[PDB]
């Protein structure tokens, strides 16, 4: 951790001063529960203390300034998970822009086993559609398969 003098330690500042809300220096699962919950993990109990344990080295429990710093590194590739959500946003893109159209994503559903209509998929485009013009983009997309 020698390459990470004020230079670094001022970046990773900003990614350790929204997650501690006490406003102490340390992380827990009320606040890393707090955020993570925030990207679509909603980790449990369990999952939180084997996180923070893993990377608690000070030995107190709590994630602390530096000790977090190991975690921004492993978790960076915790979520990597998004290309595998890629894939499919791919299948349902017909045309290949980047914009699932209704009509686009009513076929490839009904390839599963299904016949739906305009208005059962409307109920869906609705749902993932942000913005409103009637496309489910990459970002729409992969809101909704984190949207519970
Ligand atoms: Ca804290
Ligand atoms: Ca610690
Ligand atoms: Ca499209
Ligand atoms: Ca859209």
């Amino acid at each position: 951790a020698d390459q990470l003098t004020e230079e670094q330690i001022a970046e990773f500042k900003e990614a350790f001063s929204l997650f501690d809300k006490d406003g102490d220096g340390t992380i827990t699962t009320k606040e890393l529960g707090t955020v993570m919950r925030s990207l679509g993990q909603n980790p449990t109990e369990a999952e939180l203390q084997d996180m923070i344990n893993e990377v608690d080295a000070d030995g107190n429990g709590t994630i602390d300034f530096p000790e977090f710093l190991t975690m921004m590194a492993r978790k960076m590739k915790d979520t990597d998970s998004e290309e595998e959500i890629r894939e499919a946003f791919r299948v349902f893109d017909k045309d290949g822009n980047g914009y699932i159209s209704a009509a686009e994503l009513r076929h490839v559903m009904t390839n599963l086993g299904e016949k739906l209509t305009d208005e059962e998929v409307d109920e869906m485009i609705r749902e993932a559609d942000i913005d409103g013009d009637g496309q489910v983009n990459y970002e729409e997309f992969v809101q909704m398969m984190t949207a519970k």
